[PDB]
DNA sequence: CCAGAACAGAGTGTTCTG
DNA sequence: TCAGAACACTCTGTTCTG
């Protein structure tokens, strides 16, 4: 049965930083947590984040990472 | 003075028919030539400003067209 | 199996030129 | 005048490595 990234709904590769995610959201989260952490949404902070649109809004992608429970300590 | 009609950034001059910055100038050219299928993650109403213009090419491109940008 | 590094490509914006 | 080239920099996602 299918394993689904809890952030962008792409096929998940495994449990990364505590949450079932794809490889691209894994490394996106690590980069967001180590980066400028100044993200702006051009929308309403509800942007659709899927395989097609996840590049559009780093702010909403990162919000969904946090909301899903991702953390660098990789606590479940 | 001198404001980009697309993203509100300081405008360099009149490009492809409209007063725009350089980033919007080259973005528009790249978009017209460049095949792309742009899709808004929003409502097709995105805020386009100096930082936010990067987020939504679809809305940036739409504003470009609606402002009258033309390859001549 | 998973974190992190490394690699390569896409996207963006500036500088320079005539 | 502004269009184009091209350089330089950021963001992304897959493949490697430990
Ligand atoms: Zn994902
Ligand atoms: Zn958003
Ligand atoms: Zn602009
Ligand atoms: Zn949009």
């Amino acid at each position: 049965p299918p394993k689904i990234c809890l952030v962008c709904s792409d096929e998940a590769s495994g449990c990364h930083y505590g949450v079932l995610t794809c490889g691209s959201c894994k490394v996106f989260f690590k980069r967001a947590v180590e980066g400028q952490h100044n993200y702006l949404c051009a929308g309403r902070n509800d942007c659709i984040i899927d395989k097609i649109r996840r590049k559009n809004c780093p702010a909403c992608r990162f919000r969904k990472c946090l909301q899903a429970g991702m953390n660098l300590e990789a606590r479940k």
